[PDB]
């Protein structure tokens, strides 16, 4: 009974699957000979993370963190590691900006960002996104891990509501 | 370059996909008219969780917890909710046993368990598993979210090593 909202942004499970596989392939190529450490930003990015890692045929480690201050700390060391932050959607960029400064403080070998979506018209602070799934217009999206008042994270596709 | 180990347990991505879809269907049927709250036990169950929820066409909420004592607490209320714990693999059952007592203490409306795997020959404490993916022989498995010294969680299939 998965039903799309009536918003302007709509991305099918098929379109998402293909893009994620493409991103995984790019990462595998860019990180050949390396062992990246992917950090999933909970809760929204967990499905993107699950699909993305399965498309990266390289030896790698993972960790999970919650941010909003951080509600969940890192468990594995990141110093000297080639880190890849996995985000759901970059809106104003404030959260990612804070996260990047936090991670850089531990002196990782490098840090790149993978994000399923980005709403650049809302950007308040410039943050990098090396692996972007889709650039979209300003709209509240949900599904594929992203919530609407805690619900709808289970929709296999990305949908949205009207600003109304 | 995803390569299987030489252990006795081997489960393909295809076999896993079909089983997870079956489990999701059962849950959707069993919980018709309800709004379950699925709690993913990190880190191992995150991929099973990602695939499972996308196979449950019902309105539902989610949360994530880390256990080993708990390393990550619950954020959403569970009192009066129909809770479904999502685990990666039940070995001795000690962890799940502790988790169930913890959750029951908050008086949820009900609690059921979904687990991808179970090694019953290792069971030290009897714990319920209402939605089980596969019952397997005693072996150390990895892949599909489960790690081998933090690595191999990204394998799209379940594999194993030899006890040797
Ligand atoms: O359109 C949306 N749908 C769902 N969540 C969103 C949306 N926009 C922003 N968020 C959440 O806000 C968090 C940080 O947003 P930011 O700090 O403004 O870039 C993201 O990681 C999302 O969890
Ligand atoms: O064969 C295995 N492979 C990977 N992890 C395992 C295996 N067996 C047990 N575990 C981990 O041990 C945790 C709890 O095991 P238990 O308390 O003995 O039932 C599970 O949630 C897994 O994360």
């Amino acid at each position: 009974m998965f039903t799309p909202g009536n918003g302007p942004v709509q991305i099918s499970a098929e379109a998402i699957k293909k893009r994620v596989e493409e991103l995984g392939g790019e990462i595998a190529r860019d990180y050949q000979g390396k062992t990246p450490h992917l950090i999933c930003v909970l809760n929204g990015a967990f499905i993107f993370m699950a699909d993305l890692v399965r498309a990266i045929p390289l030896p790698l480690t993972m960790d999970f963190i919650a941010i909003s201050e951080l509600l969940k700390d890192l468990r594995l060391p990141i110093h000297g590691r080639d880190v890849i932050v996995v985000e759901d959607i970059v809106d104003t960029g404030l959260t990612l900006s804070y996260l990047l400064d936090y991670l850089e403080a531990r002196k990782p070998a490098s840090v790149r960002v993978a994000a399923l979506l980005s709403k650049p018209s809302r950007r308040q602070v410039e943050v990098p996104i090396h692996y972007l799934g889709f650039e979209i217009e300003d709209a509240y999206v949900y599904g594929y891990g992203l919530d609407r008042a805690q619900f709808d994270r289970n929709l296999p596709f990305i949908t949205s509501i009207r600003p109304e």
